[PDB]
């Protein structure tokens, strides 16, 4: 069956693990345990196609930035996550996109911009600002909440649909 290699990237604490675990395991991780690098696999049907999602949950702590090159080489599609209550995390997106662009030597890498924690009211990144960033990258913007599950499947499945346009 077709396999899709997804990689979830973004600053520390934005909810990469919580999103991935919500998708794969259907529960919300409330506690905060920083990730080094974990892998998840699951067979799922997306638009009629049985496929295997292979998902890499990466480190947001800058200490582990040396590991990015390796996972960017291997990944087919990138979920670029910030939190809508973390302006700095939104600004950090560009450094991830730029490295992906270098490593892939490509301006057309399958990606989806994700504004997570949309259940929280302390928003400092408005939808339109993120829409604009995604537009400049040629990619979709989707808001999510790992806590409520809002948008979670949509974000990951959209990334599969972007890889398929590639
Ligand atoms: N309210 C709310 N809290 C969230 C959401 N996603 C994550 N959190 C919380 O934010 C904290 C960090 O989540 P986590 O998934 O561990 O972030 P991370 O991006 O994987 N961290 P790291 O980069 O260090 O591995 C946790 O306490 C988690 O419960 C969300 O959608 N809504
Ligand atoms: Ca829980
Ligand atoms: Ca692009
Ligand atoms: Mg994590
Ligand atoms: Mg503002």
């Amino acid at each position: 069956m077709t396999e899709y290699k997804l990689v979830v990237v973004g600053a520390g604490g934005v909810g990469k693990s919580a999103l991935t675990i919500q998708l794969i395991q259907n529960h919300f991780v409330d506690e905060y345990d920083p990730t080094i690098e974990d892998s998840y696999r699951k067979q799922v049907v997306i638009d009629g196609e049985t496929c295997l999602l292979d998902i890499l949950d990466t480190a947001g702590q800058e200490e582990y930035s040396a590991m990015r090159d390796q996972y960017m080489r291997t990944g087919e599609g990138f979920l670029c996550v910030f939190a809508i209550n973390n302006t700095k995390s939104f600004e950090d997106i560009h450094q991830y996109r730029e490295q992906i662009k270098r490593v892939k030597d490509s301006d057309d890498v399958p990606m989806v911009l994700v504004g997570n924690k949309c259940d929280l009211a302390a928003r400092t990144v408005e939808s339109r600002q993120a829409q604009d960033l995604a537009r400049s990258y040629g990619i979709p913007y989707i808001e999510t909440s790992a806590k409520t599950r809002q948008g979670v499947e949509d974000a990951f499945y959209t990334l599969v649909r972007e890889i398929r346009q590639h």
